[PDB]
């Protein structure tokens, strides 16, 4: 998997591929989404099974349903349920959470990891290459959040045996 | 075991091999059917022993009373519950869950997964050589959706030690 | 160990060898009865300790308690329980089960296996020995159900270095 | 450890040694008693620590109280306690019961075993050695169970390097 | 595989099976030969890869050119430099090695195998299987060589999930 | 990697993918060629390492030049010095090797594989896919060779991540 | 395997069992013969497969052949050079070595070892418990060797699952 | 991660890197902060996750709260309620407590441990690198706190590869 | 960690290093004091981490409170506890338990030991180097049981990698 | 590591950073040079150490000399040997080498790898960041060779726990 | 161990401690040095066992015959065979190289290690300890090389079990 978020300018986005994978081994899909809107300002990217990160999501929402306009904080509530729930404990996955404002990405090691100045955030088997890819084009002239994103994401994917071509986009802001 | 379904047309069908396995050695029964309908839009077919299988059948049946005609919904709350609860988690099965309409593969991984527009899903040690067999087959003209399905079934049984000769077969639509 | 059922016309018979292992390397016991009676219709063998199979005899009763006439029912009820409480999953058994008319053999995998159309079952480190032997007599005439067993326990004790040539016999139908 | 059970003729006598060891390498105490008196009738020793071994002879007195004069069923009854209670699975120890008339041996694998013929039983890294030993001498004139039994433990603990020469007796039945 | 001997009356047989099996997993070809001649008077199969079984083969062909009329002693030889040589070791095969007067199994552990007074001699994961089933039926009338390997073949592959039904047949004697 | 061939006709071809992956978990090079011609007659493709099956196919074509005409045998004796040869076997690859008459599949573990009658073979991590779709397609109206083994080639190229849709093709016949 | 030599007045016998035990679970042969004769003053038991106990056969007739009436050195050079040399590292075996005058037990730890005045010696998975009841015999009156020697082999291949009831006897010295 | 905190004269210090490592080999984020006040006279820093780490302060802050006046109490209770609650014992991380008066620190193997006469405690990857740089410091003329603590996380960190060279200051006092 | 106890004459000591180290690998604090006392009849010395002993330690307070004047008896009621408790079995500790009259050991795997007539009872990595040296001296004129004690912590320190040359030091008594 | 390797236009560039870690946990040098000149034509990096690295490097001298002007079958040779030779085999390395014309990637599973069209080749820990960074910018006007260069490894020198910030540059062309 | 060398000005030094641990648990000798000289100009520590430090002295000498003024050649072909040859592969051992001019670490690893400019160098367990505590104090006015060192050593060997406080010394430059 690679979830993406590149923020410049006015704007962010969020990428992620489409692939899920077996055994690590064989592609099972080509076409899942990994990423969710969950109301007008908010959108989130997974890598980890459905289940597992829709579970995590719905637990995420409550946190910022109990902590309305504190993005980080919720986040940081939710590290903190899903480190000591015995159940929560038991899933794989990682998380990225995008506003117009902040941007968060949370694992199930319990790290809550806000951007650089850069703006740049990724998760999952190819998220490090494209972190890499989008930083060596964030301060370029003529490359926009998507641009970026996208150029990052074909390098990353290409890279990733477990990331492939095909990409939902979510833009904000 | 295999279980493989191949919509096409106005026509779904599943199939499932017979072998039973022990200690991944020795076939301990070669008639045991694998399928099971539930009412009468819907079959269902299982990888994993009896007790497993039938175990998270019943918990599936709960899901679709709850939600009636969403099938891919009912799914997606199963797979929720069995990645959460402590139980289930120790069970080991994949199903396949099929209607006229749609048709969902169910891991203990937590994964849901509907078919590409092909149609075709499938699990089991057999499943990934059925659905490469099928996919062959489904774009040619003469192939309808069942003689598709027992051709890839004879092909990956062949190759899985794992899945016998002797199928079940379901049809709807 | 080694139990083995064999049904022939209308009689089947149950057959346990008598050796207790310990530390897969020394007899402890050489006269230990692994057949119990639970009433006037059903019998049943188990492989494993005194303790887990007589633990798992008692649930089995009261699966039978609550299914009476449904003896494949009750065998489902029980390794369902099995797979899913905690305690049970601790232990280590096999079971075969066996009336009149049916004969069941459980495991801890979850299993739930009726015998094919030869009406031979069989369990232990010894048991596949035995349930080749038997069916190589299954259809030879002279040969009924008590002969063939008997036979066929010889066979397989004498190739598991488990089992011994000390045999309990029970039979119904 | 070594504990060992000669019953013969109108005696049965129970002896064990008195080495505790550490680590498998070093001896802590070369003086402590394992076994214990419980009544007028019973006695009863055990190889493992005093804890473990104590725990589980008290659950073996509210066996004996509820079932009085059955040995054997209270025997089968701790036995299946022990091996379905969560924290009695985590103590490590075997025991040996013995009364005028019968003779237990009970181990953390469920195993419940009474001697052969031969009245023989003993339980510890010991006790087969002595199991042999004893046995060599059961059939042979001039040897009562308690030269038998001195003989045999003198041969076993020469042998077992965590078993020594300093024994305790007991005498019945 | 499941390569199977039964000698009885004036007359031997030798069987194998045609299955070859990769990563334990999967058929690779379904029509391999598991049999060779290598004169009038002598024939083997093999269990393992072409390749190694080949290599022994050759070996032992060259112990029976140096000790021409006593094939147990070749074996023995060949056995001997198997176990001594560096690269031989390296090799897993076990062999049967049939003439009119003998019959040998020889593994990769060295040990040097002829039949008890029944005559049969079996290799291979399915080799137990066979060897139960023939005892089963040796000293049964009507039974000759012939027919006792098929009927034992027949239920030994059925049961090993590493055999097939497809069988090569070598008589003398 | 996927290397596949398929027969049919007076026609026999040859593909394989370009993708090279390192650690399973990156791809290195995406257009690395992976069949070679070694004269008019004969093309070859290999699964594995640069260096590893190129040593391998140098000692096949001293194989050829020794057994001029009997490619079957000169893969044999490949398989047999790649087994005993110590440092050969330190090598991991796998072959398939084709005439215009005859296609043999050689692997690490020494064995040597034809075809059965539908002309197909197949090597790598995509290998037993592309198999099975290939058999799909072997006695269908309309599909030569070509385009069978390019169907399969999609089909099991999609499904591993270890092997991507850029093919090299040879053709002969 | 049990081998067990008793040295009593002016007599001393060597037996062994003739169990030959596969993969440590079934028997492969019950008729296998573990003594051999290397001259009229010399005989030998082992516990090890056939090619393994010959090839260090062989090895101290050498020995012996360059030590002639030193038996003990002979013994001692032999475990020497099995020690370091890598080839015979590589086999697992235990002989006992048995004259009119001297017995020694050798392993491939490189251990050389003479009875303690009681004359008792034995190797294999049964030695120890053969020993134990030979020593309980050693001292009484009416036992001569042989006597302590069939019986201690009852006691210990009754005890072992990996020996059996069929013994071959030596008698010198 | 870097943590030390260096007491000397009327004024001590804390500091800690902002390097977030996954996976033991790529930096995550490089400037996250993990130093907590929690009120006028305590602060605390902490290897470990964002989660783990506050999960462990907050029930931290509640053992403050039951024992207003005695850091050293709290702090042991709460290693008491770490070690022994089965959720807390899932978490990795260690924490140093300092206030005006006293410094702890508390890892997850229950040690409690306040600096020696030097005033110098330390935790993480890096931890015991600064302790020993501070040390070699303590005494000397011109060097205050805040001085040693900085020359000390220079060189810790320039050794730690898990620990970068941007730090927080925390100064009480 | 040493902690050594010697009782002679009218007087008995107990000692105990005061080396705390982390990881086996360093020395974290050189001054920590391992020995408690609990009233003016009783003092304690421990091996393990401050929260896991002093845990132990309440959970003793609590079994002395019950059982008054019979030390022996709450140190064994303590290690039943703790043995069963779930809780307490994730501590590793060691404690020794000394009054004017009796001096106790216990342990983790539930041993309880009391010394032998020399009066001499130690934990820890080094206390089987002390108690050896201890004994050594125990029955030598001039050695009163402090100097006894004084001598054995310096050989056994020097000796221990985990034990250091500075010592608490409890007199009775 | 890092080393990079990047050809745009009629140049190229060679970068290698300065770190040696050692345990995979400390930095032992900060200003080592991986980059070694062998003519005026070929420069080569390394990841691995000093010795291993030289090794290597010697044993590709030797293939330039014996194939002059083929880089790539001198690396291919190089590969080949360092695969079957026993003592190379031991040694952990990576390779990069660089002609005004060529460029190579020899790693020691064997791969020998070219650049894509991009003209990127890199190995190390952080190799496949800077790969990634570096393939960003490749088609950007204003970057050359050497700035594209630059800006990667900054990036994946701040990405890789393993390398630093110091480099060592070479340029052809 | 902890060995240390420190350039400062027109001198330089070279530290040992003493300590030989066995088992990474006992001390077995407190008083063995670790440093020996060459020559005039020359000297050496080493951690590890003396045979094999010696060995690999004695090959440095010969690297030191073969090129009498390029130490720092000497040291890297000492690394190139000792990673070379099977038999030096097999010792562990580092070593620290000092003359007037250069200082040299080299280990098992193949790294051949020069200072930074702050000329310091250490091996052993505590050797890093050293280190970190010799460059808190390399630039501060009244240390010279020797002061530091000692004051280093304290520190390191205080910190590190395996390192103890008695150490050889020698200066040049
Ligand atoms: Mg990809
Ligand atoms: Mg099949
Ligand atoms: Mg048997
Ligand atoms: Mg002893
Ligand atoms: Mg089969
Ligand atoms: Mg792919
Ligand atoms: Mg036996
Ligand atoms: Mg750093
Ligand atoms: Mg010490
Ligand atoms: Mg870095
Ligand atoms: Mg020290």
């Amino acid at each position: 998997t690679t979830i993406l978020s590149v923020r410049k300018g006015d704007t962010v986005v969020l990428l992620g591929d489409r692939q899920v994978t077996l055994g690590e081994r064989i592609v099972a899909k080509s076409s899942a989404c990994k990423l969710r809107r969950i109301n007008d300002d908010v959108v989130i990217g997974f890598a980890g099974s459905t289940a597992d990160a829709i579970s995590l999501m719905e637990k995420l929402e409550n946190k910022i349903g109990e902590f309305p306009n504190q993005l980080t904080r919720a986040a940081v509530e939710l590290a903190k349920e899903w480190r000591t729930d015995r159940a929560l404990r038991r899933l794989e996955a990682s998380l990225i959470v995008c506003s117009a404002e902040e941007t968060l990405e949370i694992d199930g090691q319990g790290n809550v990891i806000t951007p650089e100045a850069d703006g740049i955030v990724a998760i999952g088997s190819g998220g490090t290459f494209a972190k890499a890819a989008a930083r060596a084009l964030i301060d370029v002239d003529g490359y926009d959040a998507e641009k970026i994103a996208r150029k990052a994401m074909r390098i990353a994917t290409d890279i990733d045996v477990f990331s492939n071509e095909h990409w939902d986009v979510e833009v904000l802001e």
